[PDB]
Order: C-alpha cells, then sequence, then structure tokens
C-alpha cells in the first residue's frame, strides 16, 4: 500500500514574470495544466492516495482545480509548505499523511514519458523496502543531483548540484520510499543552500546499502518545466505525439478509466462539461474505441 | 486623451482544460503573461490611463500582478464583465471609465509586432473623429470579422465569423473610437449568436462614413492566442526573437522608461526585486545600453 | 542473417520546391541527414548488410554521402528505381541482392524513436518466418495503410489509403519479410492507385495466416518527414531530445561502436576530421563515457 | 541600374554532418530552398540581375535550381569560389560581373523580414555613391561584424568577430556598394584569420567617411541559418507567419509578379507543373486574390 506526495510548491523565480501571475504548476504544458503530468505518473504507478503540497497561496487553487479526486477515484487531500526550504520537508509536512505506509515522491514540474514507462514504476512501488530512484543521462548534470557509478555500473556516490559533476547521470524528481523516510528526514539539517535535501535523504539510504538506483534510458523522455525554454520545448513535445497519434498525454480521466478507477458511465460523465471542446470530444471518444 | 480598454475576460473553452485552473490572459506567452502583450500594445499608443475588464474570479488575479500602475506610470482601473456576452460590452461596463473622451479596445489574448507598429497607432490614435480599425490577411477569415474591398481599396462591408468569407482580411483586436461609441453600443441588440458584436459597432460607422480600415501588412506579425497551437507557436515566435536580439517584446517596464513616464531611479528599483532573474537583469542592463 | 532495404526515392512532390533539386532524404532532420534515420533503424535490428534505392539523379548522391559503408562496419550498396512506382518494387529492384535470404524494408522518410525500440526491432528480425509489421495509432489514418482488428485482437484487414478507415492504426514503414517476398512481388499488378503496393505483399502474407502484427504503443514515437510541418516537427522532437540528454539520435557511428561492428580505434578515427564541430566532439566523447 | 551578388559558397562545417550531402544554401527553410530567401532580398530592392556564387560542387546544383532566372523575368549568372577564403573574394570573382555598376552583396544564408522592409532596401539602393549597411542588436555579437557609435549614435569603428565587441549591433550579411568596391577589394590582405573580410572593405568605406550605417531596427526579424538550431527556429518561425497569413514568405515567383517583371500568362504557367502541391496551388490563388 503506497501514498504519493506531489511537491507543487516552490517560488517560481527562473520563470519570472510568467509566475508572478500563477504558480509554475497551474501553467500548461501545450494543452493541460502541468501538474496533470506528474499526477498521471503516480496514477500509473498505480497509486491512488495522495498528497498535494504546495505555496499557501496556491494550495488552494490547486484544490479548486482537482477537488478531492473522487470523481477520477483518486483521495486527494492538501497541505502548504510555508516556505520553499528543500524537497525533504515533503516528509515532514507529510509525516501524518502518511503513517505506517510506504511512499511516493514525484516533483510537480516533472515530465516523464516513454514505452513501458508503466512497468518501470511497476517494479519500484513493489520493492516494500528500502528506496528507489531513477537515473538519466542529461545535458547539465551540475543543475540536479548527480549519480556516480563504479565500473561494475553500481551506485557509489550522490551529490547535489556539483560544479564538477562525477556523471551525467542525473537522479531524477520521482522517489521511492518504505518507512524509514520520516524518520531519515526528521534527522536532516539543513544544507549549505540551506534546503532539506532529497538527496541527503537518499544518500542516507545508500549508506546503508538500500537504495536501488535504476538507470531510465535514452528511450523515455525526462523533462522539467523549470526554464522559459524548456517549458516551451515540454510544450511542442507534447504537442507533436498528441497530433501524431490522436491519443493525449497525461490526461487523468483516460488514465482512471483504463486502471478500472472509475467506469464508462463515470467518463461519460466527465465528458459532457467539456464536451464543447476537443478534450472533451477526447473522452468521449474513449467510450467507443478499442486503444491497445 | 485617449483612454484604453482591454478586455481580459472570456470562459477560454477552446484551450480546456489548460484554462480551468485559470484565465488564458494570464498564462505566459514564452516569457511573460499574456497580458503584458496588449498592454504594452495600449501603452505604446501613448495610452497610460487603462480599464481591465476581466471575469469577476479572474479580477482579483490581474490586480495582483499589476496592481494600480503607478510603479509603470500607468493608471490601472478594473472592472467585471459577469459574463461573456459580447466585445461591445466593453463600452457598457466602460461607460463610466470612458466619461467623455476618446478611447481604445485591445482584446487581451491578441499579440502585434512589427517595424513602426508604433507609427501605425500613432496615425490611429490621433484622428480626433470617426473610427480607426485594422485589416490583416489571413488564412481563415471565417473565424473573424471580415471586411470586404473594393477594386478601388475602398472598405464596403463588414460580417461576423460569414460561413463565405468574402475576403481574406480580418478585422484584428484593435479597435480606436471617439465619442460616439459608448450611444453606439448602448443601442446594440444582441446578435442571432447572442453576442454584442463589436462588428456591429464597427458598422454603425461605416454606415455613416466614418470607419477608416487601415491595412497592417503582411510585415506585421498578428497573432492569436486562441487555440493550443496558436498559443505554441505565439511562444515560439517570441522566443526566437528575444533570442536572436537580446532585446525583449512588450515588457512594460522598458516601454515605460523609454517614453519617460518612470525615470532611471524608477526603473532601477524595478529590476531590484526581479534581479536574480534574466528579466531583471534585462532591466538593468537597460540602464548603461544605448538601444536605438 | 537478414538483408536490408532502404528506399530513399519518391518525387517529394509533398516537399516542393524544397525537393526539386535534391530528394527528401538528403534534408536534415534538426542535425543529420534524414536517411541517417532508417539507417539506423536497421542498424539496430542487427542488420549489416544494405542496399540503398534511389532516383537515378539521387543515388550518386547517396554514395558520395555513405560510401561503401566500411568505415561504419557496414556494407552497403545502390540501386535506381527509374520511377517511383510502388514501394513493392523494392523487391523486383532488389531481388538478386536479397538472393535467399530474410529481408527486410524500411522507408528512407520514417523517423522511430524509443525505449526498448531495439528489443522490438530484435523480437521481428529474428522470426525466420512469415512477415512482420507494426501497427500505430495515428490521427489521419487515412493517409496510409491501414489495419483493422476483430475484437480478440487479431488482424483481418488491410486497406490502402482508404476514404473511410476501418481503424486508427496505420501499418508503419518497417517491414520484415521470409523467402517468399520476391514471388509475391513478381505476382503483383497495379494498383487503381497505379502502384506495386506493399500493403497488397502485406495482404499476401495475411491471406495465408502468415502475417504477424504488433502493435508499436503510443510510448514510441513513429514520425513521417513527409510535409513541411511534418519534417519541421520531427526535427524539434529531435533536438528537444537531444538537448536534454547530450546523446544524440541515429548516429551511426555511435551505434556501430556499440554493437562492436567497429572499434575505439576506428571511431577515434572518425571523429577526428568531424572534430572542429559539435558532432565530431560527441563522437570523441563516446570514447570516455560509459553511456548505460 | 544595380546589379546583385549572392554569396552561397562556405563549407557549413558548423552544420556537419548535415551539409556534407548537400550546401547550407539548398537545405529548407520550412518550404522552399534557403537561398530563396536572399533572393527574393536582392529582387525587392529592385535588383534583377544577379550572380550566383558557390563552391564548385554545389555552383551546378543551384543553376539546376534556378536556372538563367528568365521564368522569373531575372537575369542569373554563376561563378565559382575555388576557396572560402573571405567575403570580400566576392568582389574579385564578380569584378567583370560588375563591370561599372553599383552592386549588392547578400549572403546565401541570411533571412530577413518584417514591414517595410522593401522601403528599406529600396532607400538603400538608391543612394549612387558609398557604402550601406545595416546594424542589428543581437545577443552574440561576438560572432560578428560588430559597429560602435558615438554618443551621438555615429559609428566609429568596425570590428570582425570581436572578443569583447564595444556594442550589440552586428553588421547584417546585406551590403550594397558603389563602384570603389571593386578596388578596394583588390588592395585587401588576408586578415590573422586568414580571411578577405568585408568589414575591412566597410571600413575602408569609413575612413574616408562614406560608410553609411542604418539601424534596422528590432521591428524587423535578422536570421541566420548558421547552427542547426537558429536554422530550426528559423523553420518554426516561417512556419508561423505562413500559417497564420495565407501568404507564403519569399517566393520568387510572387515577388516577380507583383514588380511586374513577369504577367499573369506567365505566372499561370509556372503554377502548372507545381499544380498537385500547395506550392502551387498558392500560386494560382494569387492569380484571383487582391493582396494589400
Ligand atoms: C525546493 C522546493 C521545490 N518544490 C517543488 C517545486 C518544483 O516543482 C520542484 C523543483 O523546484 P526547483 O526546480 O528547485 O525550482 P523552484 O520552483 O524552487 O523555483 P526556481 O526555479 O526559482 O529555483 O519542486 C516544492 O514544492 N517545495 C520546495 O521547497
Ligand atoms: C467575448 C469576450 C471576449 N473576451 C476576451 C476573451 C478573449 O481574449 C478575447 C476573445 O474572446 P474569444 O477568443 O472570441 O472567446 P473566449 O475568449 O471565450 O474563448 P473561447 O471561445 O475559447 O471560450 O476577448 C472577453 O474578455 N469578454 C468577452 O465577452
Ligand atoms: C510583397 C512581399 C513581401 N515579402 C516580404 C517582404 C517583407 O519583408 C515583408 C514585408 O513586405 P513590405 O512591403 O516590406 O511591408 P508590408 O508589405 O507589410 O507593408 P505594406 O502592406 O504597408 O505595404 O514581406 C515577401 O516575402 N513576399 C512578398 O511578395
Ligand atoms: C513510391 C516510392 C516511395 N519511395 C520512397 C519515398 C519515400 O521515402 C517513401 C514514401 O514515399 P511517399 O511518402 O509515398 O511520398 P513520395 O516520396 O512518393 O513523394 P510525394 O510526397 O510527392 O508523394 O518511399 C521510393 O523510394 N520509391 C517509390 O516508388
Ligand atoms: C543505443 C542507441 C539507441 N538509439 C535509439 C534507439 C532507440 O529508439 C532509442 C532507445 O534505445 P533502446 O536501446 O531501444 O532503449 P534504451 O536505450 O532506453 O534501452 P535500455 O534500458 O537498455 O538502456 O534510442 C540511438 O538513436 N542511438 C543509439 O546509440
Ligand atoms: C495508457 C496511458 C499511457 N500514458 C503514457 C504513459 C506512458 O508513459 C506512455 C506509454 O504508454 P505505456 O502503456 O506505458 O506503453 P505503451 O502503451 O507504449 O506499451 P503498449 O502499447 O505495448 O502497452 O504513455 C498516458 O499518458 N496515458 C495513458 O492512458
Ligand atoms: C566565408 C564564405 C561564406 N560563404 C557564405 C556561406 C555562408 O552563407 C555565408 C557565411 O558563411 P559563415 O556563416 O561565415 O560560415 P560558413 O558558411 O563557412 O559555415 P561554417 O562557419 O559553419 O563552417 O557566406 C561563401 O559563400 N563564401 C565564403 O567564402
Ligand atoms: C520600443 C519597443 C518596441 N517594442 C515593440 C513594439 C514594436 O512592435 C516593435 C518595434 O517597435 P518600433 O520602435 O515601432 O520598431 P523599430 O524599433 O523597428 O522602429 P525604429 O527602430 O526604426 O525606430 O517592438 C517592444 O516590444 N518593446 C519596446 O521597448
Amino acid at each position: 500500500k503506497r501514498k504519493g506526495i506531489i511537491l507543487a510548491g516552490g517560488s517560481g523565480t527562473r520563470l519570472h514574470p510568467a509566475t508572478l501571475a500563477i504558480s509554475k504548476q497551474l501553467l500548461p504544458v501545450y494543452d493541460k495544466p502541468m501538474i496533470y503530468y506528474p499526477l498521471s505518473t503516480l496514477m500509473l504507478a498505480g497509486i491512488r492516495e495522495i498528497l498535494i503540497i504546495s505555496t499557501p497561496q496556491d494550495t488552494p487553487r490547486f484544490q479548486q482545480l482537482l477537488g478531492d479526486g473522487s470523481n477520477w477515484g483518486l483521495d486527494l487531500q492538501y497541505a502548504v509548505q510555508p516556505s520553499p526550504d528543500g524537497l525533504a520537508q515533503a516528509f515532514l509536512i507529510g509525516e501524518s499523511f502518511i503513517g505506517n505506509d510506504l511512499s511516493a515522491l514525484v516533483l510537480g514540474d516533472n515530465l516523464y514519458y516513454g514505452h513501458d514507462f508503466h512497468e518501470l514504476l511497476g517494479s519500484a512501488s513493489q520493492r516494500q523496502t528500502g528506496a528507489s530512484v531513477f537515473a538519466y543521462h542529461v545535458l547539465d548534470p551540475e543543475r540536479y543531483g548527480v549519480v556516480e557509478f563504479d565500473q561494475g555500473g553500481k551506485a557509489i556516490s550522490l551529490e547535489e548540484k556539483p560544479l564538477e559533476p562525477k556523471s551525467n547521470y542525473a537522479v531524477t524528481g520521482l522517489y521511492f520510499y518504505d518507512q524509514q523516510v520520516v524518520d531519515i528526514a526528521r534527522d536532516l539539517k539543513p544544507s549549505p543552500r540551506g534546503e532539506l535535501e532529497i538527496t541527503d535523504v537518499n544518500r542516507a539510504y545508500l549508506e546503508r546499502g538500500q537504495l536501488s538506483v535504476e538507470i531510465m534510458g535514452r528511450g523515455y523522455a525526462w523533462l522539467d518545466t523549470g526554464t522559459h525554454d524548456s517549458l516551451l520545448e515540454a510544450g511542442q513535445f507534447i504537442a507533436t505525439l498528441e497530433n501524431r497519434q490522436g491519443l493525449k498525454v497525461a490526461c487523468p480521466e483516460e488514465i482512471a478509466y483504463r486502471q478500472k478507477w472509475i467506469d464508462a458511465a463515470q467518463l461519460e460523465k466527465l465528458a459532457a462539461p467539456l464536451a464543447k471542446n476537443g478534450y472533451g470530444q477526447y473522452l468521449k471518444r474513449l467510450l467507443t474505441e478499442t486503444v491497445y
């Protein structure tokens, strides 16, 4: 039984002034609010019960957008992070939400895509012990937590935004944890940067030999909407896929309906209000087309 | 003395579900909120006193983003449009704001760009009588108010969203009016579509021989953020200009400063809070570079 | 042992006038000539011996570009298609090249991408019987060979460019064949459309119960560079992947090297002449980085 | 009467390996060969007699593409530049083509666009003395000839690819010359970079107080297809304009027709062969639509 968390706060600065207008996680990536992406990521890892964290000012807005999740077969809840003091805070704010369950954390501005993605998630959701994260080759490792491998391919060290990255593998923003995480996070101290760093959390598991690091191959897409350029590219990336396939990426209604969290009647009923536009039309069409 | 209006309402359905979390006019075009564009359009027509109209729920968010305009040497005010019942409603809603002055209306999801644009504006701002609009050759005239010319090149008729457009010239979303507009708009009746149509307003002036229709040539760009694709193209269009020139489009602080609505000290001060990101850096650089 | 064919002729009227002077398959997708893509596809299916077919005027060009393939561990050969009379003609023109081997055909303007793409290719290249093709869900099935499935998910019909597609699954431009293909192609007659249609070849296998149709899921990317727009989208799609990952797509040197068809010293030598620019620099970097 | 030159050689290494296969000036920018762009620029400056320079191997291909120009009312000629030894060589290779006339040089991978661009060209093309060039604010002045102004906005120095640019204004690749240029070019000596530099030409005119430097404002688009990314951006830029307006950029047939260098019947005849695709359809449509 795994609970999930979407960390969808932050200040947004790289994007000023676009995001003085709205939290980054409410902006669209092509055709739908950014947060739908990571939401669909948890959903495809089979997690139905999820906690959305954001700023004090934006939390109501996410609530207004997503409601309690029942319409999608989900159980959504909300909490505020008073200040963007680090990804690890997720576990402190989310302590009572998690209780004694397995958990998973995804960053609100991270967008995943690829064939068999859901089998990659599945394998991590199902380890009931230790922690799991994913390594992805990128151009600018210095912008992330970087993971170093020995010649045998084993992970041996982790560094957060190193001036001299030891490899080009970044740890992406998707993390699976067992019941140690809360206590690990309680005992962290701010880093030099002054954050409670998820990298320290991951280092703790590593130092116990309990961190599993799976490679996410060049074949998947792992984009982040951190900068005006990357936001734009992810936008074009999605549009290209959607207009070629006639299938839509990270549309929660669809995923719900394919996982059987809602039935045909429910989907029909999600469609109606949205029927005048292409999104609703797409939802309806799913009721009459078999998609492998 | 011309007052201006930005009609930034609408239900924004073609963009669902992207616009469920919020109003189209708050989304970014590349690097700044959409409404900056039209705002900078009025600003370049030399208009400093401006009414912003939006839905009741979005109104407060515009305010939050633009304040009263004093920091940019503007005088901004706000009004609500309870429902999107037609672009002509702007003149009803805006009646008291206008008083007895000349006025100008720009749609909040309209984006203009081009050499000598501001001379084009100037020439219309300065007619003190009649109305002025602009015609632009487009691919899909049927989506707009279309204007027909006789072989002499004179405008002779206007139709809104005609099934059989009589030409490929659309009237864009930028309108200049003298003091007859409020009364013209008070005597309108909803069209078959059920809107109080700016096209009817324009026809009234045309039937009196007082509508001026200038061509906005192929050289200018007139883009609309109406659909997910066009929104995306507008974003890429701006980013291309900005990254080639190192100059920014529709950055109100800059415009204010160049028009002398604020001085160097003010601009420095606007920069500070935005200094950690590129936008601030750009503002600062304007204090030490001469840009012709 | 399977032999491969890249059909890289056509007239490309859809790209006129861009292709008046030269063949579609020599224009770039972002950073490399188009034909590198499908070449890399055959290479990842483990095919090293390949026949490239083009128009009489462009074949020399391809020769000048790719040479005999030795530098990349390949064995490239060339043949002319005097007129674009159908994709099946690949099997006539290529008869003697094929001899008595298994073969594969890939269209020169098709571009694939995705995780585990190389396992999908492997499975098909190893059948030693019948034929294999791939179905991909697309927006405009009417532009391709379309395959209908029964409720059991079993392929039951195929039509080329139907006005009323029976499904949204298009057969893509990648085909694997056993030793029956040449005789099937010999007995074809021109279609109403005036072509010797691969779709008829595929139907012939289907009629004997020997056509295997695997789904290529929404997780993979299948783009076609047929139109100005799609060619442009394909270019942006590749750049996004390449600028995020720091890895390059369909770079034959790399693939050769990773398959061990050339060694480090050969790669090194392929890099030198290209060292002044990014592509060579990339080839070098591969000698000193481990990429999972 | 001014004669024009398009310098369309180079090795375009920055584009390898895409340009191993085709000169950079033959690759498409969206929907037409790159060279159509600068060709159209000279055409808009009223120049009908034009010399196209390229590498020994690509010249033939340009010939094949453009012919002698008679079909478009132009008089095209060709010459080879044995090696890319500097833009100024244009004037040595073009000496006899030039004779005793005014001349103009445009770089083959330069693309201009903007309202009143044709008036800007006209002004310069009509000076009958001295030289005229254009300064355009850009992000990376260090990659071009850079021009410095004094506080009175008067040009006072020019440097080619300076490590420490004295301003952000690049001299673009469009140059107008009186009868002094050939002699100025004959006395140049190779620069440290080993090129006969047009910047030296321009400086020679500056030292004599006869170089006119006009600003090309942020309102115009000045793009260069020098890198894979910039090529891609230019493509997306043109497509956005073309799909919004239903007009095409730099289509020589149209330009020829609008300038009356060919008549309706000729245009009709250029369209036939191209009638099956959009580009011919567009040429036809111009015979029945008035475009302001
Ligand atoms: C640091 C942090 C990030 N987040 C979220 C926001 C982002 O989606 C994601 C990563 O944020 P970042 O990528 O670290 O960037 P940021 O949102 O802090 O703003 P900036 O670009 O100015 O650096 O995690 C939180 O929710 N709380 C936090 O304390
Ligand atoms: C009609 C209308 C438009 N607008 C704004 C919204 C748009 O920016 C612009 C044009 O509106 P439209 O784009 O014509 O329609 P819309 O904005 O409701 O969007 P959609 O049709 O997809 O639902 O003017 C108002 O602010 N109030 C209005 O009554
Ligand atoms: C006429 C024409 C222009 N262009 C380009 C040239 C210019 O960069 C740009 C602008 O045309 P210009 O005539 O320079 O400017 P414009 O057409 O907007 O101005 P107006 O309508 O008031 O006369 O379009 C073409 O690409 N093809 C053409 O046929
Ligand atoms: C029909 C045909 C195609 N081809 C290649 C060309 C393409 O890469 C691919 C598909 O061709 P098409 O995509 O069918 O397009 P085309 O190249 O025939 O030209 P047009 O756009 O004007 O229709 O197959 C051949 O090599 N020989 C042929 O006879
Ligand atoms: C290896 C390699 C693959 N590709 C392509 C082939 C595929 O479409 C795609 C993905 O490679 P695949 O090997 O299909 O998938 P992957 O690399 O993610 O698999 P793995 O988990 O084992 O690491 O990238 C290249 O373009 N160049 C290459 O060198
Ligand atoms: C099923 C589904 C997938 N996705 C995303 C998740 C995946 O990253 C990506 C790929 O779909 P997957 O089902 O993960 O892979 P696939 O569908 O290609 O595999 P197959 O077709 O053979 O079953 O698409 C959605 O966005 N929405 C959906 O409804
Ligand atoms: C230097 C030179 C350029 N050209 C053309 C090519 C270009 O369009 C334009 C400018 O060339 P450049 O942009 O200076 O560079 P290049 O084209 O040689 O390519 P690269 O730098 O990547 O190797 O001038 C010539 O035709 N002859 C020349 O001698
Ligand atoms: C001055 C300025 C203009 N713009 C916009 C308005 C116009 O659409 C476009 C061009 O402005 P204009 O000043 O009209 O065009 P220009 O600068 O090319 O004219 P010139 O140099 O000959 O004086 O750029 C901004 O976006 N920000 C600004 O600060």
